[PDB]
């Protein structure tokens, strides 16, 4: 049993829920929270802005520090740093940017990151400003991720399409 409440069972391990998940993160104070991070960490927007806005800057200067001693991450990866105020951990992982011409096959490689953790909050890999399908995002989330995933989807018309279209 965890506290993660209101989630609507999509699978034996996916689940889904209309929410903010900088809100999420403060109600629940996961384990993990995922960071729709860019390689650069430079969390200037999206899910990564709001999760920076709410830890105040913290989460950024932790990350440039984190550049500057290991460089950029690979679309497609990972790394662990601090949850700060939000959660025990944060796992940044790069989706491919679809503004950006990143191959959308690098989007299994983003969530098999997520098997790392026994359970995690998390948005929908590579959706909003980052242009994939988020759709498409859904359906590799849960041909991939094999733990416990908690998806929260911040706008609701889209949380409604995902749900009603979900196969
Ligand atoms: O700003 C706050 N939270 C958030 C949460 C998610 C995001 C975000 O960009 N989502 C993406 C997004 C945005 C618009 C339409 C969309 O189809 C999506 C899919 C993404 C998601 O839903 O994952 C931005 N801001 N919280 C402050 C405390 C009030």
């Amino acid at each position: 049993v965890n506290s993660f409440s209101g989630y609507l069972k999509l699978t034996d391990n996916v689940y889904i829920k209309n929410a903010d998940i900088v809100e999420e993160a403060k109600k629940v104070k996961p384990t993990v929270v995922v960071n729709a991070a860019n390689v650069y960490l430079k969390h200037g927007g999206g899910v990564a802005g709001a999760l920076n806005k709410a830890t105040n800057n913290a989460m950024q200067v932790e990350s440039d520090d984190y550049i500057a001693t290991n460089g950029p991450l690979k679309v497609g990866g990972s790394c662990v740093l601090s949850g700060h105020n939000l959660a025990k951990h944060c796992l940044h992982v790069v989706g491919p940017n679809v503004n950006k011409g990143e191959d959308i096959q690098l989007l299994k490689s983003a969530y098999e990151n997520f098997n790392q953790h026994e359970v995690l909050l998390a948005p929908l890999l590579s959706a909003g400003i980052f242009g994939a399908d988020p759709i498409h995002s859904l359906r590799v989330c849960v041909d991939t991720v094999r733990t416990n995933v908690y998806l929260a989807v911040f706008d609701k018309n889209l949380y409604d399409k995902l749900v009603s279209s979900f196969l």
